[PDB]
């Protein structure tokens, strides 16, 4: 039985208040099959896909894939790294973006 | 032995025709464990769980998930009825959702 | 053979002037594995595919699929008939939908 | 006589990781009479075909033609340079682009 990780647990994604999301990810374990669940005012947020170096630079102009439903399920069909921010400019920077380790070694 | 169920068979989850969603529940036996795989072009559609409320109005606003990948594989961990609709404009209207009880 | 049909030919999708695109399908002989070009201006029209029902009344609000590249190709993988529209408001109105027979039993 | 060429092979039209499509396309013989087939997430990504310009600046505003189906077969029927690239925000920058000589 695979597990949904709902991000940020109760707290859910947001801006609101600073949260650790990385501390939230290390809290957790990703296997293969698992799934992502992000929950937020969808009015407000986004969730956006992107690869290291634009997540390092919380530059979301060119995301891989992009999620606005305000309770997103978002599959974890491979090992490897993903990266996930909010696209809502300054968003990011404050701290709203995650890094999601799937079956490391 | 867990088992999965095919949502609309090999139609999948469309409106390009009419197509039976509760009929091909009907079709089916739901045991926790099982999941469900919504196969559709995801450019067009998404697959959103909501209450059965939501479902009976077919208001896809508050979805409690909503998965857009294509090939959504649904787990069914828990007893009871379940219901999931596409939130595209108009297309739970035009008979895009389904009933799921499990057990 | 594969053949890519352009709709509307050299006057493309447009509502500028009238044009039978009934006839210009009539002109066409549509088999599975073609595809239908769509040209136009896409800050003025988009297609939308839809059903029997939604054609005839050139009801855009629930399209079963949409484009707006102004230079959409799309696929006919399947014998059947299929409707598209501009959904802009008033252009279906004055004409602006095309059926596709794919692969028929008879003419 | 007829090959059906794959685009990036499994790994197929995406952003999601460095893929040097200029490498594949060599690996790669086209002759008039073949085809291309784009896989990709058709709600995320979609095939135009330009020109040399525009494919060199990585312009997606008049492209010649848009796939969006997630698996596109475009046929080769005239030999010649053609260009390919995807027309989302930022994704042909990224290498999202093929150029295929055909014959
Ligand atoms: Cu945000
Ligand atoms: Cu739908
Ligand atoms: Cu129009
Ligand atoms: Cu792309």
């Amino acid at each position: 039985m695979a597990t949904v990780h709902k991000v940020g647990d109760s707290t859910g994604w947001t801006t609101l208040v600073p949260y650790d999301y990385a501390k939230w990810a290390s809290s957790n374990k990703f296997h293969v099959g698992d799934s992502l669940l992000f929950n937020y005012n969808n009015k407000f947020h986004n969730v956006l896909q992107v690869d290291q170096e634009q997540f390092k630079s919380c530059n979301s102009s060119s995301p891989a894939a992009s999620y606005t439903s305000g309770a997103d399920s978002i599959p974890l069909k491979r090992p490897g790294t993903f990266y996930f921010l909010c696209g809502i400019p300054g968003h990011c920077q404050l701290g709203q973006k995650v890094e999601i380790k799937v079956d490391p070694g």
